[PDB]
């Protein structure tokens, strides 16, 4: 594991958790790429899951920031794989970002 660098390699997880049921509500994609966004979900503990606390919108083509926001509203829960109260304090605060490449 090395544990120089793999933080890189849990923000893959850690962030993909939410982002994975953003998707799921609304299955689109087309008008998610080819531009960039980027907003930030703020989340509250719960014994299932995060539940969505704030949401921050910091930039983007409108078509994603204002979809994302709507899917974060009215989600479930987003199941961490974790159960430590040090890193339930870190995957509660992501920036979901995007871009080409």
């Amino acid at each position: 594991a090395a544990r120089q660098q793999f933080v890189t390699s849990e923000v893959g997880r850690y962030g993909a958790i939410y982002t994975q049921l953003i998707r799921q509500n609304l299955l689109v994609e087309d008008s998610f790429r080819g531009k960039q966004c980027r907003v930030n979900l703020k989340l509250i503990p719960t014994g299932t899951g995060a539940l969505l606390g704030s949401l921050t919108v910091l930039d983007g083509d409108s078509r994603l920031c204002a979809a994302t926001k709507r899917a974060v509203a009215q989600v479930n829960s987003f199941p961490l794989p974790k159960d430590q109260p040090d890193v339930v304090e870190k995957l509660k605060n992501i920036n979901l970002t995007v871009a080409p490449e």
